[PDB]
């Protein structure tokens, strides 16, 4: 009611660079090219979300419906600017995302959560808990799959479901 | 017939790093994270292809079916190792890709070709020519959409079709 609440929308291609800058300043996230973020704004925007505060992007979530089993939504990246941690933005993006019309008929959410990303661990398990949906945590990608120089963590798989996301 | 022909297959998640290294050595391509290439091997592998020669990855093409209009296949990256230019690998990946069962019922191919990427300009317009399919070249992403520091070219849109890709 005073122009300082966080607002949520689908991205567009022209957001790509501002999304890229958010992911870049996070430091801790796996940065894709600016082009990749434009394509997500262009072709995957039905299953992605941006959070903004006072003209700045402060949050992003990317996801897609799995091409082979489109009842599975894969959540790719969740980012929240440093300056806006601990305000429920991640939970609000995820919740908003699942209420999008393009998530109709999703029965499982899959994602990968780095050991160090404790906020996401809480977001996904918390989501499932709150809606009383089963959750399963298993081996995802191991550290050793990543390039020799790099020093990447494991990416354990989190599966939420089965449930039925009705529109 | 002598173990030195180039071979073509769908990638898998565990190819992600070797794909990333190919894209990285290309220099000229927009490098995504290793994770992105793993996800393409994992979830989009039905519409992607790897080319190998003597145990080394020498080619990659990534593509996906557009979520909003799945009769459109978007071709994201086409890469051919420096050491294997001018051998028809790109044309063979593209041709192989379009013969995959997951490309059934595609009616349009969309992609973006950098002004400097003259091999891709030839690949896509050549493909359309050879199959007698219409092609259309229009404004895609402008240079100015890209991040301030970076020095990226335009990404003009190439649309091939309508046609009917029958299995
Ligand atoms: C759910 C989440 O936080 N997924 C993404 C992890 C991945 N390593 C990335 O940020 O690309
Ligand atoms: C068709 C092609 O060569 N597309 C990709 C261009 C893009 N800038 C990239 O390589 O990510």
């Amino acid at each position: 009611d005073t122009g300082t609440e966080v607002v949520y929308r689908r991205p567009e291609a022209r957001d790509g660079t501002r999304v890229w800058e958010l992911i870049r300043d996070t430091g801790s996230l796996d940065l894709n090219s600016p082009y990749c973020y434009m394509l997500l704004g262009d072709y995957f925007n039905d299953t992605c979300m941006i959070a903004e505060h006072e003209g700045d992007i402060v949050g992003f979530i990317s996801a897609f419906r799995s091409p082979r089993n489109p009842e599975t939504l894969f959540v790719w990246q969740v980012a929240v600017a440093s300056s806006h941690r601990r305000q429920g933005i991640a939970k609000a993006m995820l919740t908003g995302l699942m209420n999008q019309k393009a998530c109709h008929g999703v029965r499982f959410i899959e994602t990968t959560v780095s050991p160090s990303n404790m906020a996401s661990r809480r977001l996904f398990l918390g989501y499932a808990e709150e809606k009383s949906i089963p959750s399963t945590v298993t081996v995802g990608y191991g550290a050793e799959m990543f390039p020799d120089g790099t020093t990447h963590e494991d990416e354990p798989l989190f599966v939420i479901g089965p449930f039925f996301n009705d529109i």
